């Protein structure tokens, strides 16, 4: 229950669309990725535009209401629906622009991964971001950012020159290396805790066809594969990037029946650059163990990105615990492959990224995203359809995740689940968390933006 | 020169981003995919909203100013840039709305295919569209709009259920089948001839991964391989897609050293339906030649969206020339092969697209679309870097038109080139042109929108 003259400015200012309880399309506009979050906002604002924002922020605050920011809905723990509260919702703010000569693309804060890789991809251009295509720009690049361009060009906040953003006062600002730079060390890895952002500027780089590899290795010869993985990526160029995800093997024609629905390892790989270089690396790092289900091609960039990950199934429910390595032992390899082999869902991974390269060459402090220095990635992504199965699924995430418990340690703020506001300090480490909570104090002193990997004032 | 007044009229209601030849990006915004189209405009008017349209149109109307409308910029005539006049620009009005639910889409006017492509599937859903993605919704959809969906779910606007449009007079129309009928019919193959839409609506259908082949045949086998093509496709199921583009074999590490930089035939097929379905469809037309450089994945729709065309590169220029065919003879074969093997570019590609299926089904009266009934395609589509080249590669793709122009009929609004704005009464004939015409007289009396495949009024 609102004061009906603050209401009625807001809705003056606002040119988008408002969503109330009682409207037909409420239900399905309150719903996010995480299928388990289940959230009845008091409001949901379609903004349209930067005033929009600016609109939205400042009734939310003189109304008390608690604010949920969404881009892309992705939020593994849930923060982009809130109960009772306002759904600042950005997701028809959807523009690029691109300067295929100053190699700039200039993005809303509601932009689908897919939509921004088109629009450089039409100069052949591109920046590092994740590897599914319908996550948000918007809170990927808060807490980081990285996918198949990251070991060669960085975390996408590493090409990130400019943001435009609404804080909490209603103001907008403009953060740069220039201009409010503590601000923008901050978004830098902070998420959403210091505003809106309404635009985000990232230098391109030319990104041509790349040489691309899938395949899927028996779990009996995980060991082999999973220590010729670690072994290899030690010493890798920055330009072969390769990734393993431990899942039941879908059941597509290239893989045998007979492997259908049992764990396996599936690895996939690239080679950002000369696609006959990259072609000999790739065969470099096949055969481990007897790929089965390879498929080899030349993509567009665009079509690297939309290719994850194979089944092309959206799952309903998820559950993720994850943390960073500084190495991966033979024991804490043997470990993984034992709780791979107890996936139960078909839509269940357990993933081993490798990052490093161009990541870990940034110093440490230039950013808010801690752990750049941590070359491996594990995270537990339990993933179904059935909410009555919940428990079993996230059992297997929480007891995977507690038996590597001794190799473990940070953690990707963008991996977190609803249960896990509490790893904040510990994915930051103090040093970062009080130079966060500084900036925290000058531009959101209230915490009018908590529902994040939140950061408390002071 | 302008009236101060009528612009301040403009700037009262415009709430968009407006550039002028001083600023610094306008020399990018008037640039269009088809480089040998050099124009500057008085003014590109960005719009962000239906009001921002409503006010440019208007702006227009009141100030004398030749109209462009520009949508993803992919006009092959160059219409979407103009000397001294407005860009009506909707690049920026790039948001998508899907309902799982409902398995609708509700598309801004400016959207690119990828954008679209990226958030239906999201939701696991898709509708026929082109295959690069970075076309444009807009000038696409309004042709009418074919690709790897076609002939199992129809054209773009075989699945358009209702758009708003902005009209010459500034008001603004929702058409659909119970709303506006002449209108809707008319901006079903129609263009953008009776107004600026500034929303698509589509229905959707669940498109999960599908089986998808690429592979090159030497010009020595390209009478069997085009004479097994034509006959297989006159019985092929709906589910089957299978188009040739003839070209210069990429540099690619897939295929032979030797066949680099030849004339071959890129054959790309792929399966709608059960991806094991798929790989025993496409198994069996793979060998009508020897197949170099294969590749076979299973695919997300949207990856398959993605991939065109192997290499990635994306041209300067381009001229094309195209029609119809009612049936492919030996003769008309003979010719495809004689020209294809005097390509210049590696950039250029005679296309051969066979659509029938789903498209054929819809009575002819059904839509503005014209040439339903024929399903064959031929698209003599060259495109180079060099300015100093135009004349040899402009020359390769006229005497191939005119080397088979006895055997084509009608053509597609959206392949036109420049000079072929004599070609519209035929490639609509008699009736629809006349129909179009009346709709015309309603809904642009005064012509307004002229820069497209045009239909003046009566
Ligand atoms: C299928 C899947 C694949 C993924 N793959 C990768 C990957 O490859 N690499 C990777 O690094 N991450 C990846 N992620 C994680 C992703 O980075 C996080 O889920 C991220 O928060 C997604 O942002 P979003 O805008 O879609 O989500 P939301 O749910 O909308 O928002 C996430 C957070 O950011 C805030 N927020 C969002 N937009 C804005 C904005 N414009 N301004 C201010 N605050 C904002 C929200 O308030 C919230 O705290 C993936 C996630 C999913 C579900
Ligand atoms: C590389 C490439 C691949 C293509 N592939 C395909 C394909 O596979 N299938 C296919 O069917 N077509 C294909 N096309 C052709 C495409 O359909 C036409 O070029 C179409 O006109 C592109 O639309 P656009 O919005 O990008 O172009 P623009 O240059 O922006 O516009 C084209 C015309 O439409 C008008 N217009 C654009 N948007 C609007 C709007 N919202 N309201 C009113 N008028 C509007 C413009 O005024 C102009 O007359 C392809 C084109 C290219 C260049």
């Amino acid at each position: 229950q609102l004061d009906p003259a603050t209401l009625a400015a807001f809705s003056a200012a606002f040119r988008g669309e408002l969503i109330w309880p009682s409207d037909a399309d409420y239900d399905e506009a309150r719903r996010i990725w995480n299928g388990t979050i289940d959230r009845r906002p008091a409001l949901i604002a379609r903004c349209t535009s930067t005033p929009d924002v600016v609109a939205a922020v400042s009734f939310a605050r003189k109304s008390g209401l608690l604010v949920a920011v969404r881009g892309g809905g992705h939020s593994m723990a849930g923060h982009s629906v809130c109960d009772g509260g306002i759904v600042i919702d950005l997701s028809l703010m959807n523009s690029i622009k691109v300067s295929r000569r100053l190699r700039r693309a200039r993005a809303q804060g509601g932009c689908l991964l897919g939509a921004f890789d088109t629009a450089t991809q039409a100069h052949m251009l591109a920046t590092p971001a994740g590897v599914v295509s319908h996550t948000g720009l918007g809170g990927m690049v808060l807490g980081g950012g990285f996918g198949w361009l990251s070991r060669k060009y960085g975390l996408s906040i590493d090409n990130l020159t400019s943001v435009e953003i609404v804080t909490a006062d209603g103001g907008v600002l403009t953060a740069s290396d220039t201009e409010n730079p503590d601000l923008f060390w901050a978004v830098r890895g902070g998420g959403g805790n210091f505003g809106v952002v309404t635009a985000f500027e990232f230098d391109l780089h030319r990104v041509g066809p790349v040489r691309f590899a899938s395949t899927y290795y028996s779990l009996d010869e995980g060991p082999q594969v999973i220590r010729a993985w670690r072994d290899h990526m030690a010493t890798a160029p920055d330009e072969l990037t390769w990734a393993l995800y431990l899942r039941l093997a879908p059941p597509l024609p290239e893989l045998p029946a007979d492997m259908h629905g049992k764990p396996v390892i599936c690895a996939m790989s690239c080679w950002i650059g000369d696609p006959h270089e990259g072609e000999r690396q790739l065969e470099s790092i096949l055969h481990a163990g007897k790929p089965h289900g390879l498929t080899k091609a030349t993509l567009p960039y665009r079509a690297l990105q939309a290719y994850s990950f194979p089944g092309a199934v959206v799952p309903d429910r998820i559950y993720t615990k994850s943390g960073y390595l500084n190495e991966l032992s033979d024991e804490a390899t043997d470990t993984v492959l034992e709780h791979a082999a107890d996936i139960a869902s078909p839509f269940t991974q357990l993933e081993l990224l490798y990052l490093g390269g161009a990541v870990a060459r940034v110093p440490d402090d230039a950013t808010a995203y801690p752990n750049r220095q941590s070359p491996f990635v594990t995270n537990l992504a339990a993933a179904w359809m059935d909410p009555t199965e919940d428990a079993r699924h996230t059992a297997w995430a929480r007891e995977g995740y507690r038996a590597l418990a001794g190799h473990l340690s940070g953690g990707y703020v963008n991996f977190m689940n609803p249960g896990e506001a509490d790893r904040t300090r510990e994915a930051y480490g103090a040093a970062k968390f009080e130079r966060l909570q500084g900036v925290k104090a000058k531009y959101d002193p209230t915490n009018l933006f908590r529902l994040n990997q939140n950061i408390p004032p002071s």
